[PDB]
């Protein structure tokens, strides 16, 4: 039944929607267009911090990072306040997933390093977690603009929830790095009318989210039952049939995370 009530959002939406909740050893999977592909967008900034904390030691946080006002070419609440200054990894690690700043990912994506400015050595991070479908091609923010049915800056529902799982419940990184990206997540400002709107109060959610071309609105999250149960969430959305500046909508999200919440109630 939860199938034909997604499909019944994607129809009050005009959207088409992916779920993807990992099973776990109470609960069965929940997937929903789980294998096709869906831009990363932002979603991607998550895996990419992990990527920068894997390579390295905890003390290449305090890195200190230069750029100029030229190198502002996306979204940078953070960035874009500090080009006298510079900013550390760590800094940028957090600017990143909190604020979705677009210069802070490049510049991460330069520190992982080589051809493409980063993104092949992202791709090879997915493809180390097991993740054999997922890509990054592009920086942002043309990462967020390919057309539809374009493979380049997908992934899948299901694949982007078994790396979260992977990097967060399990141990793709030591419990000392995986606690930074966690506890950044867990102060994301980005997020609060996507998966959070849809789970009560008193469980506690993590996320990062994404948005883009095509009416894209994305968020991946962990959340905890408020008996500290955890469970991995994955929701993407696109509105392709309404032309590349279609509205994204973050109440799709949201009311999505809500039938997923009736579930693992």
């Amino acid at each position: 039944d939860l199938a034909d009530r997604f499909a019944e959002l994607e129809r009050r939406y005009d959207a088409r929607l992916g779920v993807y909740v990992p099973a776990t050893g109470t609960t069965a999977a929940i997937e929903y267009r789980a294998d096709e592909r869906f831009a990363f967008c932002s979603t991607f900034k998550a895996p990419l911090v992990a990527a920068v904390l894997h390579q390295n030691p905890l003390t290449h946080l305090d890195k200190l990072i230069t750029y100029t006002s030229d190198d502002i070419r996306s979204i940078s609440p953070v960035a874009q306040q500090h080009v006298q200054t510079g900013m550390t990894i760590g800094q940028l690690c957090d600017a990143a997933i909190r604020y979705s700043d677009g210069t802070a990912a490049n510049l991460l994506l330069a520190d992982l390093g080589g051809p493409g400015g980063g993104t092949a050595a992202f791709t090879g991070y997915l493809r180390s977690l097991g993740d054999t479908v997922s890509r990054l091609d592009a920086e942002e923010p043309e990462l967020n603009r390919d057309p539809p049915g374009d493979e380049r800056d997908t992934t899948t529902p299901h694949a982007i929830a078994l790396v979260l799982q992977q990097l967060v419940l399990g141990n793709a990184l030591p419990p000392d790095k995986r606690a930074l990206l966690t506890d950044w997540m867990a102060r994301n400002t980005t997020g609060a009318k996507r998966i959070r709107a849809g789970f009560p109060a008193d469980w506690k959610v993590i996320d990062k989210t994404g948005t883009g071309d095509y009416g894209r609105a994305n968020d991946i999250a962990v959340v905890w039952s408020p008996t500290g149960v955890p469970y991995v969430v994955a929701v993407m959305s696109d509105r392709a049939g309404g032309g590349y500046d279609a509205e994204p909508r973050e109440a799709l999200l949201a009311e999505a995370a809500t039938c997923v919440a009736g579930v693992l109630a």
